[PDB]
């Protein structure tokens, strides 16, 4: 089956690990060593196509990434501001302005939202990529986030 090399990036504490573990292990991790950077495998069916996801969970194989999740936390304006810095890195590492990518706004279950949906959507539109609100806690949008990225790779 087709192997998709996915990579999760973003500021520290946005939920990169929590999203990866929730997708794969199907549980919400209370805490994850911020210094652990490793890849995790996951067999999955997307639109009737079975495939293996090789998900590199980065910590603050990178270059071989076929698709990237740019994650920020909706209760963290700084992490949202950091997004551009991460997208530009991916552009340079892949030597391409058109890399498969999705903007993820995590922790959408928290009431202390400081980054509006409209604000995040506009940024996604400026990048020409999909935007997806997620919660590693409740599982909202988690599958959709990774699956949409696979779909973006298929287009490319
Ligand atoms: N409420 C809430 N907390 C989250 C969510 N995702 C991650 N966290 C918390 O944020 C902290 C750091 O998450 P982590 O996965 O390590 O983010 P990372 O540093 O980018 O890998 C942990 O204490 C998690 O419990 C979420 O969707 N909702
Ligand atoms: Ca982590
Ligand atoms: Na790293």
């Amino acid at each position: 089956m087709t192997e998709y090399k996915l990579v999760v990036v973003g500021a520290g504490g946005v939920g990169k690990s929590a999203l990866t573990i929730q997708l794969i292990q199907n549980h919400f991790v209370d805490e994850y060593d911020p210094t652990i950077e490793d890849s995790y495998r996951k067999q999955v069916v997307i639109d009737g196509e079975t495939c293996l996801l090789d998900i590199l969970d980065t910590a603050g194989y990178m270059r071989t990434g076929e698709g990237f999740l740019c994650v920020f936390a909706i209760n963290n304006t700084k992490s949202f501001e950091d997004i551009h810095h991460y997208r530009e890195q991916i552009k340079r590492v892949k030597d391409s302005e058109d890399v498969p990518m999705v903007l993820v706004g995590n922790k959408c279950d928290l009431p202390s939202r400081t980054v509006d949906t409209k604000q995040a959507q506009d940024l996604a539109r400026s990048y020409g990529i999909p935007f997806i609100e997620t919660s590693a806690k409740t599982r909202q949008g988690v599958d959709d986030a990774f699956y949409t990225l696979v779909r973006e790779i298929r287009k490319h």
